[PDB]
Formats: C-alpha cells, structure tokens, sequence
C-alpha cells in the first residue's frame, strides 16, 4: 500500500504533465497521495494563473465575515457576524491595519504558536465564499474555473442527468481568520489555490482516521453534538493540534504559500487559519473514487448548515432515503 503513514505528498508537475487534469489526480492517488486527506501541487514554473493582480481592488466584499471566538484556546467554536460590505481595496487596507496585520514573529511555527494562543482574543473578518474566479480565460491548464463539473461526473459514470452547476469561489483572508473543521459538501474533493498574499496553514486528518476526530468532536462539544448528528457541517468548531495530540488524532499539517495548489480529499477533515492578507480560489470537484464516499456522507438535518441547489440533486440520487428528511432541514 502506497504512503502508509498517511504523510501530505507534495507534488512538482512538469508543464506536460499539468495538461490533463483527470490524470494528474489519478496519479497522485496511485502513489497514495489521498491517505493524507490533503496534497499540495506546485505548478510549473512556466505557468501561472494570471499575468497580474494589479486591478482586483474593485471587487466586492458583499457580506464580510468577522469571526468571533467562544471557548478556550485549544477548543473553540466561532461566530460569523455579518458586516457592512466593502472592496477588495478597503479589505486590504484593514488586514494592513495595527488592530488587524501579522504580528512580529521568527518564523511560520513561531506565527502557529501565536495563532493557537491568542486567536481566541480577537475577531478577524473574513471575505468568504465570494462566487468568482481570478483565473485569465486563457489559462488552459488548472484553471479551477474550467473544471470538468460534478454533475457532468455523475452523468458519465452513473448515466443520471441532474441540474445543477459547479463553480468557484474567492476567498479573502487576514491574520487568524480560519476555516474551522469540516469535510466537503458531500464529502467530495476540494481544490484550492492561493493566489496572493500571505501563506496558509492548513490542517488534516487522514480519511481513515475521521471518525477518530468525530468522536473527539463530540466529546469536546457535547451540546453540539446532541443537537445535530453531523454537526461539524457547520463549519464553527476549532481543535487545537496541542488537543489533537493529547487525544491520540492522527493529523498532519502544511503551510500553502502563494502560487500553490492544495487538494483535499474526499471525507479528509480540515482547518486553518491565515498568516496576513491573502486571496484564494477554491472549487469542488469529483472523480470515479468519490462516488462511494459521496453515497456514505453525513448530513445536517438540523437545519443549520443549509447547502446549495447543486447539493440537493446529489442527495437526491445518491441518498434517496435520506433526500425527505434531509430537504427538511433544507426547507
Ligand atoms: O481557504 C479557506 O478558507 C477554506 N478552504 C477550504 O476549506 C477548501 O479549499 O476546502
Ligand atoms: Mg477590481
Ligand atoms: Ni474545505
Ligand atoms: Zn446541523
């Protein structure tokens, strides 16, 4: 069995081999980079994503996220309280701010240590789940808005013909703004890629291992739990690697720098948080091996994590008894 320890692989494609897309997954999977539950891909040096960034002042933050922490330092849950809506330009200026920048430190663990510490004590905001995409149309190889689609997926290996679209979305980050613990919608594969700014630490527990974390999950939020048999959809519980540690989780943890692709893999928990000012794209995606897991995966019926108009066709034909129930929370 190809990477049994379940070490994040990092992977330096050629530009012939960043052609085909499909492939270069498949590839990465036979020598076992899906174990991880998250890879990183560097592109080829001749290749890049856009010729500048140097006009994305304009875009708009409609519904700015501040995130604000509950808990301890190790075991917190946040809150996202919607702010007044602002440009990419005023963002950045706040990120920049004394209140909001990157405090002094030596090095990305020194950084870890301060985030860890002292995320609890401070809201960051958050310009999440913007639907866009910063890649030039011309950009024919990983370009995360020309993807192969979910639904086209379904339709070739499973013959169904469902509705539904499939696309990216932007993310803007300052310090100590975090993605908290979660699988994908539908347990299904995320790619993301860090266009500008400052790094990313991520977090990841090895497919194998996620029920492991579940169980900790529940231990630590235990109201939580009570109300909601999937809970982490929601996306707002944190658990620090010291916790993980003294729990026995297995995870593994990546810093992503700019310029760089993360996959994370179907039914891998993750979270993190930004070092500073930053921008990423990210979009889900589907191969033949994720049918299975998308079949398998929790839902919400508490009604809480309320997903998209595509998620309702997934349900439907790869959870069809779950579909009533599950459309309830969703309605
Ligand atoms: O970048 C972020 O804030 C969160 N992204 C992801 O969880 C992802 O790409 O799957
Ligand atoms: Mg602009
Ligand atoms: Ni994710
Ligand atoms: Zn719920």
């Amino acid at each position: 069995a190809q990477n049994p320890n379940c070490n994040i692989m990092i992977f330096h494609p050629t530009k012939e081999e960043f052609n085909d897309f499909d492939k270069y997954i498949a590839y990465m999977e036979s020598q076992g980079a899906h174990r991880a539950g998250l890879a990183k891909i560097i592109p080829p040096k001749e290749w890049k994503a856009r010729e500048t960034y140097d006009n994305i002042s304009e875009i708009l933050i409609a519904t700015p996220l501040q995130q604000v922490a509950s808990g301890r330092a190790g075991v917190f849950t946040q809150y996202h309280k919607k702010k007044k809506a602002m440009t990419v330009g005023e963002y950045r200026h706040l990120a920049n701010s004394k209140k909001y920048q990157t405090p002094p430190h030596q090095n990305f663990e020194d950084l870890e240590r301060k985030y860890w510490k002292n995320r609890i004590y401070n809201s960051p905001i958050y310009g999440a789940d913007i639907s866009g995409s910063l890649f030039d149309e011309n950009t024919k190889q990983w370009n995360l808005g020309h993807l192969g689609t979910i639904q086209d997926l379904l339709e070739k290996e499973c013959g169904v013909v469902i509705e539904g679209v499939n696309t990216p979305y932007l993310y803007f980050g300052m310090w100590k703004t975090t993605f908290a613990w979660h699988t994908e919608d539908m347990d299904l594969y995320s790619i993301n890629y860090l266009h500008l700014g400052e790094p990313k630490t991520w977090y990841v527990v090895p497919p194998e291992h996620g029920q492991r974390l579940e169980r900790l999950a529940r231990e630590l939020f235990p109201g939580s739990s009570r109300g909601c048999g999937a809970f982490l959809r929601h996306k707002v519980a944190l658990i620090s690697p010291t916790v993980l540690k003294e729990n026995g989780i297995p995870f593994n943890r990546i810093t992503q720098e700019a310029g760089e692709f993360m996959v994370t893999f179907p039914y891998g928990y993750h979270a993190g948080f930004n070092h500073g000012f930053n921008c990423a794209e990210a979009i889900n995606f589907a191969t033949p091996r994720w049918i299975d897991y998308g079949k398998m995966a929790s839902q919400c019926s508490c009604g809480e994590a309320r997903v998209t108009f595509s998620m309702d066709a997934f349900v439907r034909i790869l959870q069809p008894e779950r579909y009533d129930l599950w459309k309830r929370g969703q309605d």
